[PDB]
């Protein structure tokens, strides 16, 4: 009854979180192999020698000649890795498009897929779908953990609504005219997570939100005008469901992501201890309150990209990468990240046929970043 | 397919609405019993005309002696129409003792019984108890049901604790001080056409939640150590399960007693259009603050009792029956009602054997009164 896992992103702060819940659960689980990009090699060092696990993949093949001893490097070290391990669950907390090809691989395997990379789904649509079993793909963001367990309180026909909540971000009630101001270090503290410069950008612009309302539909199978958000400023209510009698079940803990992963790991059985609950034993305030969909329309965005199928999804997502990195190098403004998303999915014609191979999803991707690009070249 | 509904306690605000939700759904539901205890004849007699039901029982002879053709009447009634009726579900939504037998007949037909009646489990205890098959009791109280709801949410095994949500009262928040100038009115006492004195008080006084805990502990064979309340003023969360990773399951909605009188009668089936959703267009908020188990010590009171076990809860309910009665006929304070529950409890050790037969709890009910009354006129 002991789960082998193999951790994707190892040194990222979901795969060192999740490593804590393996070494906390030696009943539940093990770690049989690492996966790193290269650039915090103290802490896969760290990792390798308090594991003991060796089979280890490092992407930068200089980083990986710098430990020596690396059985997996290069660009395609984690999807070999995954491929040559024997293993019943893979968590991929891959970061970017570099998560897909392991995903894939991951699948094929007949492994659980515990999913923190967003990016291969919204990206990867149908592709990723086909090669799926009926529950192998097991979400680690707490917010479809949440819809997962809340989908338990009732049958699937029973199903009225999926309510995803959002923390609003730093600028949640701010107006169109003071967004333009914002600096990339304005946009660079959440009030309940510690995440990546990339991660906490997201949560920013919206476009977290509609990734995962993108990844709801695609996870769940309900249509996208079932999908609901709402602004939840203290992240306790991860997310909810709305039956078709008026029940609505909720999800609840302090903002604690051993708690999803621990689940997603174990998947269906809860792991004892995993995360402190909610403590009713003091005074608490659950507010929430619509979202801004004129000022932060990412959401109605991520919808429609969504709706559209194919490879759009891949455009929504890519586009962003793009918009995001130029933001965050100073060359553009905040609100013209999810401008320039608009402008490039208006192009994005050709890109509504599903994908047959990696390579049409590929495909979709370079010619965002390209429209992307020549956005941006234009302010 | 149709379930076949016999309706106790036809003319009170559960029984009616469960008669708007039956009409509602004919798909669904099919009523084939109706029973009344007699002070609302005429409605039941308009029941009778409406619904077409001739299968009809009245507990009072003497109003009885007004119609000549009901097939039930007199005492036992109600269970006699039990005995002898073909039905799938037993709404049991009588008051007090009277509910008692027609649940342990309603027990005996192997009928699902959805059980509104608090006598029943708070003074019948181990009686209905060892009667009752497993699942055969859905409970129709909000909380019950919120519990039954959020339980789905994992394995009876990985239920750390039960929380039960409570409005608090009209006296939330008020000091020892506060409670001593309280009146009947203040309590929430008017001539209600439908509310009944008690009920309101009940409320007020924390006594309610006291028998809900007793009635979770029995309904669901949690710990009463591991059943917690918490204040929720606004009454949209109606009670939560906390799991043993940390995760806790709430379950939500616009108060509405057709919500789970719906799902009572359907079990495990959900009914569609019960109740109004949730509506989150419009911003809310939800909070929880702890109960002062000092001012009201209602609580801490019931779970004595029902660790204690055997007829105790009998004796704490009975003696607050009578206690409420005399603060409504101004004859004690506010805070004394509680105070006497405690006096009359610690009397009371004998009643912690187990009940052979419903004598035997109508016993330590009598003695409960009668310590009560003792208290009350200073005797
Ligand atoms: N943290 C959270 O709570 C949330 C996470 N997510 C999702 O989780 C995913 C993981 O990001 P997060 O853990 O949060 O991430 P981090 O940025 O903290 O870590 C990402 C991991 O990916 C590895 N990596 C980077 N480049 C490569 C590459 N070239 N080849 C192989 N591995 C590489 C990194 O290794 P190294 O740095 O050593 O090079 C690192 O271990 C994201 O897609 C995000 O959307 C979603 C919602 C919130």
């Amino acid at each position: 009854g002991r789960l082998r896992v193999v951790v994707l992103g190892s040194t990222g702060s979901i795969g060192t979180q999740a490593l804590q819940v393996i070494a906390d659960n030696p009943d539940r689980f093990e770690v049989v192999g690492l996966a790193a990009g290269g650039a915090h090699l103290d802490t896969l060092l760290r990792q390798r020698a308090q594991t003991g696990v060796t089979n280890i993949a490092v992407a930068d093949e200089h980083a990986a000649q710098r430990v020596g001893d690396i059985p997996y490097h290069g660009s395609d070290a984690a999807t070999r890795l995954v491929e040559q391990t024997e293993a019943d669950v893979v968590l991929n907390a891959l970061v970017g498009a570099l998560g897909l090809r392991p995903t894939l691989a991951a699948l094929k395997t007949g492994a659980r897929l515990a999913l923190a990379n967003k990016e291969s789904l919204v990206a990867g649509g149908s592709l990723v779908l086909r090669a799926a079993r009926p529950g192998q793909i097991v979400p680690v963001n707490s917010e479809h953990s949440a819809l997962a367990q809340c989908l338990r309180g009732g049958t699937p026909d029973e199903v009225a609504k999926l309510v995803l909540t959002a923390s609003g971000g730093p600028f949640r009630g701010w107006s169109a005219a003071d967004l333009e101001h914002v600096t990339p270090e304005q946009a660079g503290a959440h009030p309940t997570w510690s995440m990546g410069p990339m991660n906490t950008l997201n949560s920013a612009s919206l476009v977290n939100k509609g990734l995962q309302v993108i990844e709801t539909h695609l996870l769940f199978g309900i249509p996208y005008d079932r999908i609901d958000v709402v602004v939840h400023p203290q992240s306790i209510i991860h997310s909810m469901v709305t039956f078709i009698d008026g029940s609505t079940i909720a999800q609840a803990s302090p903002p604690d992501m051993k708690l999803p992963i621990s689940l997603a790991l174990g998947w269906p059985r809860r792991v004892s201890g995993a995360a402190a609950a909610c403590d009713f034993h003091t005074a608490s305030s659950w507010e929430f309150e619509p979202l801004d969909t004129d000022v932060f329309p990412a959401v109605e965005l991520a919808r429609q990209a969504g709706v559209a199928g194919g490879c759009m999804t891949a455009v929504y997502n890519a586009a962003n990468e793009e918009a995001a990195a130029a933001f965050l190098a100073g060359r553009i403004g905040f609100p013209a990240i999810v401008g320039i998303i608009a402008d490039v999915l208006h192009a994005a014609d050709q890109w509504a046929v599903e994908p047959a191979t990696v390579d049409d999803v590929l495909d979709a991707q370079r010619w965002a970043r390209e429209r992307a690009q020549r956005a941006v070249s234009g302010m």
